[PDB]
């Protein structure tokens, strides 16, 4: 997929009046919005209908789906029934889970992002070590779209050479969490961010600034 | 209850209730009541129904209400996906522990806030369970021991495995396990470890869904009472 200047929103913020204009004042510089269940808990799967439908922006629905496979495709039967254009799923609970969002991905033309790697220091206790077969795991699978982490670009230079330069991977971490979008994006197609833009004075200010520092890689 | 400082479960059995619409899931919970008085609430109904389903639920059935949303993101996400559960009327949550001590941690600190309790799911019953999760599953219970975390999820479909973990979070410590019935779990093999198993489709989907829970009632008689 082709993400406006490599920037995706991470649209975290759990008032349904915060989360519209706020990405009402950051819609001109990012055209991919990601939402997960901090919103959807707090204002109704309809918010991923009614951003899609306002703001003509493509959504990826971050539920970490992590299930067993029958249970994982109802959870994603019912996220691509309310518009979104991607889920992202993790990969820790192994094949059969995967491939049932897969078939139901398929089935409705939307886009599976399977998670490897995640940004946050627990990821090492046991998900690093399982990364790289998860990884591999996908590229068996068929799975096109990555996850893992700003935090980590040496993991994420790994992972890409797994996944090979033809797979698309975006990458969270950037900004608050300590991620540098500019390392991130020698590895990334694209880039993650939330608070640093959502909880900024000025989102738009934010997210234009985070453009101008990545300029020459657009 | 085994214990009087357990979650009590009217006859060791909760309701998976995945139905996706309302009225179904309505009709099928009341039609089990007299059987069963602790109903776990997934994502496929709380995603097509609303979080507001937890509230139509304590009002008709007033049941205990546990939230099984796997919770397995970053600490600070894990934070305000626990907050918005809990203010919504859940008793509790299940939680991930592949992701780490921090981010089980995260939600434990809101439990603990919210006077609400947290299940930490340590092993799966599905077969892709294998792949990575089994191989994490008896330091993902040893992590929650040295948390603090007293509720445990662990397979029906694999007893051998219970026994296991049940060694590991001791006799003081709550199990429940999902796997039993059309996943292929035996209640009673499961019962020998777990405080309670967790029965889905083969209630809910049944030509009478209180027939099939009073047929699993029957079927575990023996161990039922305390
Ligand atoms: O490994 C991961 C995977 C994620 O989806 N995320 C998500 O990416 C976002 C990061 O937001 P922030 O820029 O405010 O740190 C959050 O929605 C978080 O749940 C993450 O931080 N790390
Ligand atoms: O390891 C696990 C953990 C679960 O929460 N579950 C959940 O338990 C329920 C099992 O339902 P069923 O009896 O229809 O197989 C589903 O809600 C599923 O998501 C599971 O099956 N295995």
């Amino acid at each position: 997929m082709d993400v406006m200047n490599r920037l995706i929103l991470a649209m975290d913020l759990m008032n349904r009046d915060d989360a519209l204009r706020v990405t009402g004042e950051v819609r001109e510089y990012i055209d991919t919005v990601k939402i997960g269940y901090p919103l959807v808990l707090s204002e109704g799967m309809d918010i991923i209908a009614e951003f899609r439908k306002r703001f003509g922006c493509r959504i990826i629905a971050d539920f970490k789906v992590a299930d067993i496979p029958e249970t994982n495709e109802k959870i994603c039967r019912a996220t691509f029934k309310a518009g979104a254009d991607a889920i992202i799923v993790h990969g820790f609970p192994g094949a059969d889970s995967v491939r049932a969002c897969l078939n139901v991905a398929e089935e409705m033309g939307r886009e599976v992002f399977l998670l490897t790697e995640m940004s946050h220091p627990g990821a090492e206790m046991f998900i690093q070590g399982a990364a790289d077969e998860i990884a591999r795991m996908g590229v068996d699978l068929g799975v096109k779209n990555y996850v893992g982490p700003s935090t980590r670009p040496e993991r994420l230079s790994r992972l890409r050479e797994i996944i090979g330069q033809d797979s698309f991977l975006i990458s969270p971490g950037a900004g608050a969490q300590g991620g540098d979008p500019g390392e991130t994006l020698r590895f990334a197609d694209a880039i993650i961010v939330g608070a640093s833009i959502y909880l900024a004075d000025n989102p738009a200010a934010a997210a234009a600034g985070i453009i101008e520092s990545i300029k020459d890689l657009l």
